[PDB]
């Protein structure tokens, strides 16, 4: 169990900790750290809540609807909180294309992979930082789709991080 703090994710502005910059989150104004599911679980429209019952409210796409961190292209430190230490597979990025439609419901398919890092089976501190290239071809409004694999189970934390891009 863990999220993404800085940016914070999605699910992290829903909670108290996160400033409550997010609202009407279902369980994610508690836990943002329980967006568990089995490992390539990409379904379209269900990337915020991985199809985990009681996140549903963090699905909805619109070009307003969440707050965004500003950020740059280029380096981007992103760091996770685990409220739940477990040994570790990988770690996974990516990024919306340019071009994407932020009104439309979010769809791999329409994101790259930007960054992959190996947990080597090790088990991480409950602070994890990790450095990520924003590719220079994006602006504006993002997504970002953190994804923490677990190395002893079939399944992944997954972060959406909403960024504007300037
Ligand atoms: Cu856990």
């Amino acid at each position: 169990h863990g999220y993404v703090a800085s940016p914070g994710s999605r699910a992290f502005f829903g909670s108290s900790a996160g400033g409550n910059l997010n609202t009407n989150v279902g369980r994610a104004q508690w836990e943002p750290q329980s967006i568990e599911a089995p490992k390539n679980t990409f379904i379209t429209g269900k990337l915020a809540s991985a199809g985990v019952s009681g996140f549903e409210p963090l699905d909805e796409q619109t070009a307003t609807r969440w707050h965004k961190t500003n950020i740059t292209t280029g380096p981007l430190d992103i760091t996770w909180n685990l409220t739940a230490q477990h040994r570790t597979a990988s770690w996974d990025y990516y990024i919306t294309k340019n071009g994407w439609n932020p009104n439309q419901p979010l769809d791999i398919k329409n994101f790259d992979k930007i960054a992959s890092i190996d947990g080597k089976q090790e088990v991480p501190n409950k602070v994890v930082k990790q450095t990520i290239n924003i590719p220079t071809d994006r602006k504006g409004y993002h997504v970002i789709y953190a994804v923490w694999g677990i190395g002893d189970t079939v399944n992944a934390f997954y972060q959406a991080i909403d960024v504007n891009i300037q």
